[PDB]
Formats: C-alpha cells, structure tokens, sequence
C-alpha cells in the first residue's frame, strides 16, 4: 500500500510529490526523481530536521508532511 510524500530539496528549490511504499523505497526513488548526483542517506522533516529512520514513524506521519532528503554527507539547515 503506497503513501504520498512531499519531498523538498535542501535549498527549498524544488518540491515534488512521490508515492512511496516505504522509507527504503522512497530513498530509492528520490535520487532519480529529484535529479540527485548521489543517493540520499537520510530522510528528515523539513519543519525542524527531525530524523525519519523507522518505517513506523514514516507511516505515522501526516499525508501533507513536507520531507527533506539529506544526501550522504551532512545535516539539515533551516
């Protein structure tokens, strides 16, 4: 069962809607969906940089939740 995800970039440049079956799968998709040079390593909340690293929390979040991928390196910025 898929899940709607609003994924933004670190520079708040582009926001895109992605259907994700789970966290892993989303992290698989977002690289080629958002034109990313290397695969992101962490999914974070755009609101405050809260780390989403479990499938349960990822599923429990609201459907209008704006995400923010962190690529394979360093952390969130406001």
């Amino acid at each position: 069962r898929a899940r709607p995800c609003r994924v933004s970039t670190a520079d708040r440049k582009v926001r895109k809607g992605i259907m994700a079956h789970s966290l892993e799968d989303l992290l698989n998709k977002v690289q080629d969906i958002l034109k990313l040079k290397d695969k992101p390593f962490s999914l974070v909340l755009e609101e405050d940089g809260t780390i989403v690293e479990t499938e349960e929390y990822f599923q429990a979040l609201a459907k209008d939740t704006m995400f923010m991928v962190l690529l394979a390196g360093a952390k969130w910025k406001p």
